[PDB]
């Protein structure tokens, strides 16, 4: 019921308060993610402070941090890696399967072996804990035909309570603003507790997710006109056909292992096999409006006769597999008559993604005026799928953290994380050996007030090789912090204010040179990458016992080595809240909302015809939620957002892609 979560093992791997991590973390919690109703991850990154999205199209979003891109999402410390163009639906992962996620913005180079310098964003699955059956069942109605059902229910299955298990399940079928959109999705996470004897616990369980969505769509709306001027479109308008399609399954099967070796000592073995399957046939358009006739024009005609194509469709497969163990141990050791907290451990992951395309471009004979489209295009004699892309990974990692009493009220985070990182792709084999350090300190003035001060890393390998024929070293994300946090009520209410610093090195630059003995493989020069700052602020918990109130703001900087914003369709200053508020005088009712809130955006686009600058000015989103307690078992809830339906662009990059249109929900709850 809380906003606020207690501890975290996030960013040092050590379990400890907000107050003693030397970096910014925010934790979202059950409750947060309840009065607003995030039912997916891709929802709760787009609520957080200083997580911004891109949407692709309906099903692709990116997520960025800091003025960098987030490329892998965690569960359990378990991270998974993706590319921008092969979104296997990781932000689409039910939250019905997750107690809360930790979200830790700047460079996370110990949690994970690669990455850039955004954010960790870990998914923590729910537990058997209670020794009663215990439970819940929902059913929600809402706009675009919307029904949603979920059942989470947990049990005891020994007369000891020592042998726990829960079960959660759900199904969801809905459409959408955009004319022929439905997505159908199916959810399940079981999970066995058991406490083998004594001082060892074991937990082992199977996830299966399953979405289905009719008429996706590819792309957005043509943004521009020859002339330069801007299209504006009905938010229900879709490029999406009839046939287009795109589905996609996830199987998991995850256990873990804890085992209570000495007082103060305990080891931790988490280990998973994960695979996410798809299939989609899908059509995009991408082009200018000649205003005249309708007629579509190719960005890409100026290079001759075969390049004026102004879509594509596609038919593309594939499978993704995951197996991956992390193994730990955390205990306490005593020099110079202090005690110090010491964590070693290791991590493997070997992860494969095999991809199957068949496609074809369009030209605008075949598709006519825009005028007169909405998806009524014929779908193409796909010719045979061939293998497109084959790629191994094999990250093996070797890490230590100790945290150091130099004080009562100071203490030295010091840590490493040494990596072992393989890539096998069908063109190239690239191997590379990185240590990335932690340095952090904590100093606690008084009982709720403390300062922090610390240096973090991570590392990406990048596919780029110098005039000597070798591989460019990785990219490093270096991350320089100071900070100020606060703890109240035994952390029922916290504050963080944190300025950071953020050095991109090693960018791979190409010389205009060719490799010597090569077939003009182009040379590249390590240089320094993008530069980001700014200043976060948030504060999280309780003001009173029946008010929760979640604030934050934030304002940064990002430019390349050059000089120019990097990204500058994301927003530079955002203010996120969210509150609840239970009346002291009817405590069965809840009332709250929240707002959003986002500077203006742009993007610059280099035509033939000139310069055309995207612009998507400030704008607030509004959500507003109710709950009345009818009896001690059932609930009514009822959730209004974008208030005041602001029509907004969430693809200022690309092709216009609409925002969400005002939507309600009605969720009865039955509790026990
Ligand atoms: C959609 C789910 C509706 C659940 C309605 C549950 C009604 C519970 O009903 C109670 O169940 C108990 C045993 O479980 C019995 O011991 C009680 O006598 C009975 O009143
Ligand atoms: C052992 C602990 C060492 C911690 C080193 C952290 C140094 C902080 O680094 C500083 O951070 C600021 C951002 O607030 C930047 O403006 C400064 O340029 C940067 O030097
Ligand atoms: C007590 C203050 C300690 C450092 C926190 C303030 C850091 C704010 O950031 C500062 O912004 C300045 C320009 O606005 C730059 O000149 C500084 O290099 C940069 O550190
Ligand atoms: C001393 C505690 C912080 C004081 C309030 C925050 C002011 C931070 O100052 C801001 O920091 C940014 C990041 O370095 C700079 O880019 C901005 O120019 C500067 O205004
Ligand atoms: C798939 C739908 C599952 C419905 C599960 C209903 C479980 C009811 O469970 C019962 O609820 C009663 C209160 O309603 C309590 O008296 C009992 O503690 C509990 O056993």
């Amino acid at each position: 019921n809380d906003y606020s979560v207690t501890s975290t093992s996030a960013g040092t791997k050590m379990q400890m308060t907000q107050r003693d991590i030397p970096q910014s973390v925010t934790i979202v919690s059950q409750q947060r993610m309840e009065d607003q109703q995030l039912q997916t991850l891709g929802e709760v990154m787009e609520n957080t402070l200083g997580i911004s999205k891109s949407q692709a199209d309906s099903d692709r979003a990116l997520y960025y941090s800091r003025g960098f891109q987030i490329d892998n999402y965690m569960v359990d410390g378990i991270p998974t890696y993706f590319e921008s163009r092969w979104n296997l639906g990781d932000a689409l992962s039910d939250m019905a399967l997750f107690e809360r996620v930790e979200v830790v913005r700047g460079a996370t180079g110990l949690m994970t072996g690669t990455g850039n310098p955004s954010a960790a964003i870990n998914m923590v699955r729910k537990h058997a804990t209670s020794r009663e059956f215990k439970g819940d069942v929902s059913a929600e109605y809402g706009s675009w035909n919307k029904e949603r059902y979920v059942a989470d229910l947990q049990s005891p299955l020994t007369e000891d309570g020592k042998i726990r298990a829960r079960i959660v399940g759900g199904y969801q079928n809905n459409d959408s603003w955009l004319d022929r959109y439905n997505s159908e999705k199916t959810f399940f996470s079981g999970i066995v507790d058991a406490d083998l004897g004594d001082l060892t616990t074991l937990s082992a369980g199977y996830e299966y997710q399953r979405i289905d969505v009719n008429s996706p769509t590819w792309g957005g709306l043509p943004r521009w006109n020859t002339d330069g001027s801007s299209n504006s479109y009905d938010r229900a308008r879709s490029t999406a056909p009839d046939w287009a399609y795109n589905d996609k399954e996830i199987n998991k099967v995850f256990m873990t292992l804890k085992q209570q070796f000495a007082d103060t000592w305990q080891a931790t073995l988490n280990a998973t096999h994960s695979e996410v399957e798809f299939d989609s046939k899908m059509m995009y358009v991408d082009a200018y409006v000649n205003k005249a006739d309708g007629m579509l024009v190719g960005p890409y005609s100026n290079y001759g006769p075969g390049f004026d194509y102004v879509g594509g469709t596609g038919w593309n497969s594939g499978k993704r597999k995951v197996d991956a163990l992390d193994l730990f141990a955390d205990g306490s050791y005593e020099l110079f008559g202090r005690q110090h907290n010491l964590m070693f451990g290791g991590s493997y992951s070997k992860q494969n993604n095999r991809y199957f395309s068949s496609w074809a471009n369009i030209f605008p004979d075949e598709i006519g005026s825009f005028y007169n489209f909405n998806g009524n295009f014929p779908q193409t004699d796909w010719s045979p799928q061939s293998l497109a892309q084959d790629d191994t990974t094999h990250m093996k990692s070797l890490y230590a953290a100790t945290r150091v009493t130099l004080a009562d009220p100071l203490h030295l985070i010091l840590g490493a994380r040494y990596t072992n990182w393989r890539v096998d792709t069908l063109t190239y084999s690239m191997e590379k050996n990185h240590t990335t350090p932690y340095a952090g300190l904590v100093f606690d003035i008084n009982d709720n007030w403390s300062t922090y001060a610390s240096y973090t890393s991570i590392f990406q390998p990048q596919n780029d090789r110098d005039s000597s024929g070798k591989y460019l070293a990785p990219i490093t994300g270096n991350n320089y912090e100071l900070g100020l946090k606060s703890d109240w009520m035994n952390s029922r209410l916290t504050t963080t204010l944190a300025i950071f610093r953020i050095e991109q090195d090693n960018v791979a630059q190409s010389t205009g040179t060719p490799i010597p003995g090569s077939n003009g493989e182009t040379a590249y020069k390590a240089v320094d990458g993008t530069v980001s700052k700014g200043v976060e602020f948030e504060l999280n918990g309780a003001i009173t016992d029946n008010w929760q109130l979640t604030f934050g703001a934030t304002r940064y900087i990002a430019e390349d080595n050059e000089g120019n914003a990097v990204n500058p369709n994301l927003p530079r200053t955002t203010v996120k809240m969210f509150t609840s508020y239970r009346l002291p005088v009817m405590p069965e009712l809840t009332v709250g909302g929240g707002v959003n809130w986002q500077n203006r955006v742009y993007t610059d686009t280099v035509t033939p015809y000139g310069t055309f600058r995207a612009e998507q000015g400030s704008y607030a989103l509004v959500d507003l939620f109710t709950r009345y307690q009818v009896t001690k078992n059932f609930s009514l809830q009822g959730n209004v957002n974008n208030l005041f339906d602001k029509t907004y662009d969430t693809n200022v990059e690309g092709s216009i892609v609409y925002g969400t249109p005002r939507n309600f929900s009605i969720t009865g709850t039955y509790q026990f």
